[PDB]
């Protein structure tokens, strides 16, 4: 429930008895890493790198 | 014996007769060195090292 607890605080319901357990609470956020086009690089005659 | 000698000093009993020998006395301490994971390294095209 978004709100409705004491002083307007949010409420949550979970199975089991957690009246004496130790736990965190919070949201979840995603991570994303997109690789680039794989190529080849070799040294040109003038020096440096070319693709 | 942890204590009980003269002036509360510790005592130690060893076999043999050591009334005229020359000897040290003290504790012992250990030495530990743990190697890492062995790997291979080569030179990448851009210079430097990689594993």
């Amino acid at each position: 429930t978004l709100t409705g607890g004491a002083s307007g605080n949010g409420t949550m319901t979970v199975p089991g008895d957690l009246s004496s357990a130790k736990f965190f609470v919070g949201e979840i956020y995603n991570m994303t890493y997109e690789f680039s086009t794989p190529y080849l690089k070799e040294t040109p005659p003038g020096g440096g790198l070319a693709v």
